[PDB]
């Protein structure tokens, strides 16, 4: 089999929480792409022609933690369908660096984990999908809110609103949104309740006051 590249002891928190080795490979029988996520010999995770099975994929960064950055992709089906929510992995920036300069696909002296983004998004337009990186001309900003009693981070990218990472996370289409409502509001916090089209509602609370502006702002956009 054709494998592209491959990143050892990737933290992964959905749909499975543990340590694994990822794989890209090209199948030998259409040529589309592959990831597989390992431990030891054993394929925890498969996700199949990635051309057609990978309904979103995105680099988000962690909050307060820029060492590191999410790799958040969904998807329509995995191998032996063991699981149905969001893959979602940390990477250490420097680490990536690190491997992929062990691979050969970057030279020593390569400093910016930026290189490592760029290589991988090739290798998904190469292979027929997208990988975006919408935190590096549309101004994505994220939060922490609560969806009841767990906190959680609020993403606003310019197609699509995600909650994560607890389960189950949420991902919206922004062209989904019907309207904004305003609830609970104080000096330090307000609640907004998004409705989509279909007239299902989705309610937050606890949002800093100060994040009003962008929150109104998206929706209006368009």
């Amino acid at each position: 089999t054709n494998t592209i590249f491959k990143l050892e002891g990737v933290s992964v928190l959905s749909p499975l929480r543990k340590k694994l080795d990822l794989v890209f490979y090209l199948s030998n029988v259409d040529g589309s792409p592959v990831i597989t996520l390992l431990k030891g010999n054993d394929r925890e995770l498969s996700i199949y022609q990635l051309n057609k099975n990978i309904k979103m994929a995105s680099f988000l960064p962690v909050p307060e933690k820029p060492n590191l950055i999410y790799l958040f992709m969904t998807y329509t089906s995995c191998e032996d369908n063991k699981f149905s929510e969001p893959v979602v992995m940390t990477l250490n920036k420097e680490n990536t660096l690190n491997q992929f300069k062990k691979l050969g696909l970057l030279d020593s002296n390569v400093t910016d984990f930026e290189k490592c983004v760029e290589y991988i998004r090739k290798q998904a337009i190469l292979t027929g999908f997208k990988i975006s990186n919408p935190f590096v001309k549309i101004n994505s900003f994220h939060l922490q809110c609560h969806r009841g009693t767990k906190e959680g981070t609020l993403y606003f990218l310019p197609d699509h609103i995600i909650f994560g990472f607890k389960k189950p996370i949420l991902l919206l289409d922004a062209s989904d949104i019907e309207s904004i409502t305003y609830s609970s509001i104080t000096r330090l916090t307000f609640n907004a309740s998004l409705v989509t089209k279909d007239g299902e509602k989705y309610e937050f609370s606890m949002i800093d006051q100060t994040e009003y502006a962008k929150i109104d702002d998206y929706v209006k956009r368009k």
